């Protein structure tokens, strides 16, 4: 019989995401992470399996996919996605728990940017990889590895591009992701969803917000900010699209960039990146590749 889900033993509930539930399990004694969906969540499970099985997707900054599988407990069927397990868990949890050095902040930012640039990059060839946009990037969907680098997870809302015929592989709906991190053009439904570049540009805005979350926790001489989500100072917990739109589109506010960040070159570079991710017009935003190059150069300095 089956060689994956059949031989994995669940040990601990991690939490619920948008769809399904995440567990820590053991496969041949090795820790793995398992996202479990019910029968009525088959479409979400299949789509996420489909994205993870994209040719040439594997990358140190994308969550390591092990397998999609079914498991029948004798009463109902569970739909499984099995991945690498990372003890730290999400970047959200990590940044709540800890402060980071300049070096640590750069490692988190660069690795996140490298993951995104890999998603975004079309790789030509017989085993070519289509460009992929995530559509729900946030600190809760990025995991921190033991080596202090990040990998991106939760690929179920992603869209894939066919460059040749110029088509996206699904018919995407407006506003599928996390409201707090929606780009201005997503918030007001102005985004042109026939244009794949628009989804890439929306991801960059969200990454900018994640970079802000990280930079806050960069402690220099004991001085740092408390952990906050972007827009903590302007919208309620669990904000509505209208609440978000009023702040982001009408008032045109972005997360505050503290004065203390100009006094350190690494923070200065990060703050400049954030601004250039946060333009209301997506076409003006930096690319993931450019951001990766800037952070790579910085980590060398
Ligand atoms: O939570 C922890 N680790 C952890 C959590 C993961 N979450 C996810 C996410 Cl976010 C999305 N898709 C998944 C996941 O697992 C399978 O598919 C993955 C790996 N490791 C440690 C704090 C206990």
């Amino acid at each position: 019989g089956g060689t994956i889900a059949r031989t994995i033993v669940l040990q601990e509930s991690i939490g619920k995401g948008r769809f399904g539930e995440v567990w820590r399990g053991k496969w041949r004694g090795e820790e793995v992470a398992v996202k479990i969906f019910s029968s009525r969540e088959e479409r979400s499970w299949f789509r996420e399996a489909e994205i993870y099985q994209t040719v040439m997707l594997r990358h140190e900054n994308i969550l390591g996919f092990i397998a999609a599988d079914n498991k029948d407990n004798g009463t109902w069927t569970q739909l499984w996605l099995v991945s690498d397990y990372h003890e730290h868990g999400s970047l959200f949890d990590y940044l709540n728990r800890y402060t980071v050095t300049v070096e640590g902040m750069i490692k988190l930012a660069l690795s996140t940017a490298s993951g995104l640039a890999h998603l975004h990059m079309e790789i030509v060839g017989t085993q070519g990889k289509p460009a992929i946009a995530h559509r729900d990037l946030k600190s809760k969907n990025i995991l921190v590895k033991k080596n202090g680098t990040c990998c991106i997870a939760d690929l179920g809302l992603a869209v894939r591009h066919d460059s040749a015929t110029d088509t996206i592989d699904i018919a995407p709906n407006h506003r599928v992701g996390t409201k707090r991190y929606m780009a201005p053009e997503v918030l007001d439904d102005s985004i042109n969803m026939k244009h794949f570049e628009s989804f890439k540009r929306a991801d960059i805005y969200a990454m900018g917000l994640v970079f802000w979350e990280i930079a806050r926790r960069c402690s220099i001489g004991g001085i740092h900010e408390d952990y906050q989500l972007p827009y903590y100072d302007l919208v309620p917990s669990d904000p509505s699209v209208e609440e978000m739109r009023k702040v982001v589109c009408e008032q045109k506010l972005r997360p505050n960039i503290p004065n203390r960040w100009q006094s350190c070159e690494a923070l200065r570079v990060m703050a400049k990146i954030m601004r250039e991710c946060w333009y209301a017009n997506g076409a003006a935003r930096l690319t993931a590749l450019r951001i990766k190059k800037t952070l790579s150069q910085l980590s060398q300095q």
